[PDB]
């Protein structure tokens, strides 16, 4: 499957994954979101969830 826009519970559930696997391991992080990749999941992180 192909998503677009994030919506509010896939950037919730974004975070919950960083807290359990680190900002990194994108790959098993992104296995739980159905729809998403890990880069896809990497960069919603660093650009706009916890921007620098
Ligand atoms: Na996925």
């Amino acid at each position: 499957l192909i998503k677009g826009p994030w919506t509010k519970e896939e950037d919730q559930r974004v975070i919950k994954l960083v807290q359990k696997y680190g900002p990194k391991r994108w790959s098993v992080i992104a296995k739980h979101l159905k729809g998403r990749i890990g880069k896809q999941c990497r960069e919603r992180w660093h650009n706009h969830l916890n921007p620098e």
